[PDB]
């Protein structure tokens, strides 16, 4: 239930930032997507892909600009 989500925020200008979240799986994922949505105004539409590596959920969030 409790998981660690690592979010790689990949911006179209070439910069990238990372944020980490821990909480119950269902709630945490939904929350990270809602946060990604707040970044759209300044960074464009996002696309996400997911990988579960060594127990950690890795989310690559790419903004189109």
């Amino acid at each position: 239930e409790e998981v660690t989500i690592k979010a790689n925020l990949i911006f179209a200008n070439g910069s990238t930032q990372t944020a980490e979240f821990k909480g119950t799986k269902e709630k945490a994922l939904s929350e990270v997507l809602a946060y990604a949505d707040t970044l759209k105004k300044d960074n464009g539409e996002w696309t996400i892909d997911k990988r579960v590596t060594n127990g950690v959920i890795i989310l690559n969030i790419k903004f189109a600009g």
